């Protein structure tokens, strides 16, 4: 059917047609929705999907049943019959991981889908390799603050028992260390990956903030540890326009935002490392970042220093600290130069991308829970925008930490 | 489906097992293909579509009071059978009736103050006749609900639906509600949700005050004859003023609201029956009004006046103006009703208290539906609990159900 969605501050009303096109499952069904839920090949597996991608392919260049489209399917078939994979186009590549972007429910930031370069990776047979080719994605999508959007794909999955896999959840992050009182120093969400690291041998310097090393595994390998070039990190000094106690509590963050743990699906096959990045939303490392219990959870020290009445939670003291932090985030990679996005603006412009999305393509599979701000909810334009989450290919997917799969 | 369903609590690490969702009845709107939990909303039973659904309420009724095939039991389903045979309809005992609306709020997968669910005063009202009559039973449960700011829970339930031409329905969607007005120059004055709602009583006679905060007056339905308008008796209306705790002049912008929050639009399902008419009221989480009825651009929409007070920087959407501002618009709210003693609750408790229940509901009932996009809070979402806590959403009957307007369907005499 045709299904329609609406907006209730606007009253704007959309109509979708794109959900026809999903095949994949969301999780729930008609008695019970699980949308709140974080995570709800053979030969003969194989070809109808890569035939279903190949299509969509020469769909969105308008030669569908062209002889160069009937001239693919044959060569893929093929190939997937006597080697039991196949290999993708670099045309292919790039459309196929601009559309799992494009895809993307949960991704607020898709109004520059198109705009992604796409690094091709799949020469890549060592460790070393996947460091030099990591190096310059992160220089090249830095380029001094002036952040650009872009992916390297490592080689495609084979076996299963031969995968390329960045173990780092993001490219770049921060160490996260157990302290004898059973606290901990920097941030708590990587205190395991950052074992790993230790026991592989890295030397931690300790601190609040030391930048974790890049540990590789190419061609289902041990990993290997790197250190990015320091000169390769861009980091901002979070610093308050008013409060000028602010920069006192010596709060630091890295401008670059990289994925590097999930996987991207593309015509069945399945690439296991496609570390892929763009430039943040404020709200990400003011909210989330910062403000998590499970988090570096500065929230009680900020109200400290506000000098807020902390004894009762109807003083608003947490929510009063929390816009102060995300005010400072904003103010400080703006002052250093470095691409940021404010939630409202981020909001707006989703809005918008919703409204092409429905235009030229019937849809735009989102995931409310996610695109909405994790403060501030319901005076940014996503709130009120009903949205319909769907599962489109290409697509980014999660998968098992390596360490939890990986025998050594 | 799969016996067991489990939720993770992302925060806390807890994981929780849900069986209670084998018991879902109806649709959610969602498919395998497609979730549609973001969505606001995705002629009478026969004798035999009654049959089962009335036999699957008594049966949950005597399972709760430990007399699960009892005599007591199979009498009930058989005086209850040969009511549905002789009169296509049946009458709850006033012991079902009670545990029947404390359970439909229990199973409100949308509502944060269930924890808060067995204490619900319920008023019987199916004897009522008249508007009149349904007028007098509304004050008496305003009153008693308001207990001069005390606050008590409480649900006044007038008469079921029979042939779906006899309906009892109050037209108002809140007891309590202030009048919008359209003027010429498009402007509103007053709350612009309830437009509609206003013409409607002005039509009907009601002579407004063309005021800002007007209270509307009781449009009121009975037996399927033409709506009737009533005043409330001011004396029954408890109101705040808004003020703030630092900003003196924040009670210079003359804001104000009402204690007493009172659905009255929605339908009650107990055992297949319906009863149209089954206005209910707690208390106010602060966010309600602080966030929502203040801040939307569709409703009182404050924040540039509230911002211009503060002298904040409204030149930049980065500089957060309309954050800081709503922060400082919520704790005006809260501090306006504690200092006047009118029971009120932060999002933080509320939050916190939610997730106790929930907790306990998984424990004692197997499970706890719950609506994420309507459970976190309109502010600060993530520094709340609820923000971490995985959730499952199914409906279980007895439950609260939307219903069309009644200006939509209603044939005028
Ligand atoms: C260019 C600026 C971008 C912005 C401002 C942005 C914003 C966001 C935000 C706020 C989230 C939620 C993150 C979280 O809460 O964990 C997100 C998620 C996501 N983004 Fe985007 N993003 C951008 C670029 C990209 C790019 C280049 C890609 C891939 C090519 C991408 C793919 C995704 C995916 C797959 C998720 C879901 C992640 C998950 O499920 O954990 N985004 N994005
Ligand atoms: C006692 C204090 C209570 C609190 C703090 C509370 C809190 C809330 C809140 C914040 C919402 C969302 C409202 C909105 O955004 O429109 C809600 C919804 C709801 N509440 Fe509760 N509530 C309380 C009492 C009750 C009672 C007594 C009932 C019924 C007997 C009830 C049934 C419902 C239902 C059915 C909804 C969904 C409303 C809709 O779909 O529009 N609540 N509640
Ligand atoms: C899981 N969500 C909460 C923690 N947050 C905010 C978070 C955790 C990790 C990791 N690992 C990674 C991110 C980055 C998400 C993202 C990706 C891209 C391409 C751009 C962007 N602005 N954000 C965000
Ligand atoms: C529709 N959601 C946002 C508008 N809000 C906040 C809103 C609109 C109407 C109406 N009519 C009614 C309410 C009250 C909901 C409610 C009910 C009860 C029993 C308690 C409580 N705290 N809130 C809230
Ligand atoms: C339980 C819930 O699904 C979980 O907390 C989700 C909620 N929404 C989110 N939204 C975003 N953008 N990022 C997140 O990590 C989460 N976490
Ligand atoms: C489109 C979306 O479903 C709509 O804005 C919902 C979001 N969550 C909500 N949550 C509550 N408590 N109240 C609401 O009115 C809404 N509105
Ligand atoms: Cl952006
Ligand atoms: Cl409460
Ligand atoms: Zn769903």
């Amino acid at each position: 059917r045709f299904l329609k969605v609406k907006n209730w501050e606007t009253e704007v009303v959309l109509t979708d047609t794109l959900h026809l096109k999903s095949t994949l499952e969301t999780g729930c069904t008609e008695y019970i929705c699980m949308g709140s839920i974080m995570h709800p090949a053979t030969k003969d597996q194989l070809f109808p999907l890569a035939k279903e991608f190949i299509d969509q392919y020469y769909s969105s260049i308008k030669r569908f049943g062209s002889k160069a489209h009937m001239e693919r399917l044959e060569e893929v078939n093929k190939e997937i019959d006597t080697t039991s994979t196949y290999q993708l186009k670099d045309t292919e590549l790039i459309y196929g991981a601009k559309h799992a972007w494009r895809n993307a429910s949960r991704c607020v930031g898709r109004i520059q889908w198109s705009k992604l370069q796409v690094f091709d990776a799949r020469d890549c047979t060592t460790a070393h390799g996947m460091f030099n080719y990591i190096c310059n994605h992160v220089k090249y999508a830095t380029n001094k603050g002036n952040l650009r959007s872009a992916i390297t794909i490592f080689p495609q999955r084979t076996d299963g028992k031969h995968d390329f896999r960045v173990w780092n959840s993001q490219l770049i992050r921060y160490a996260g260390y157990k302290q004898p009182d059973g606290s901990t120093l920097g941030d708590p969400a990587n205190v395991q990956f950052t074992e790993i690291c230790i026991q592989q041998g890295w030397k931690p310097p300790r601190g609040r903030f030391d930048v974790l090393p890049l540990l590789l595994q190419a061609n289902g390998n041990d990993p290997e540890l790197f250190q990015i070039p320091p000169e390769l990190v861009l980091e901002v000094p979070i610093r308050h326009p008013k409060f000028e106690w602010f920069k006192d509590l010596g709060l630091k963050w890295y401008g670059l935002p990289a994925v590097s743990n999930m996987l991207l699906e593309i015509g069945g096959l399945e690439f296991s490392a496609c570390p892929f990045s763009g430039w943040y939303m404020g709200t990400e490392i003011g909210v989330r970042d910062y403000c998590d219990n499970s988090r570096y959870n500065i929230l009680e020290e900020v109200a400290k220093k506000m000098n807020l009445d902390m004894r009762k939670t109807s003083s608003l003291w947490k929510d009063q600290a929390l816009v102060e932090i995300n005010i400072a985030v904003l103010y400080s990679f703006q002052s250093d130069k470095v691409t940021i996005v404010d939630h409202h603006s981020a909001t707006e412009s989703f809005i918008k991308h919703m409204e092409n999305e429905y235009r030229c393509r019937g849809g735009c599979p989102a995931d409310w829970v996610w695109i909405v701000p994790p403060m501030s909810g319901s005076i940014t334009p996503v709130f009120h925008q009903e949205m319909l989450n769907y599962r489109l290919t290409p697509s980014f997917e999660y998968q098992p930490d390596p360490w939890n799969t990986h025998v050594w």
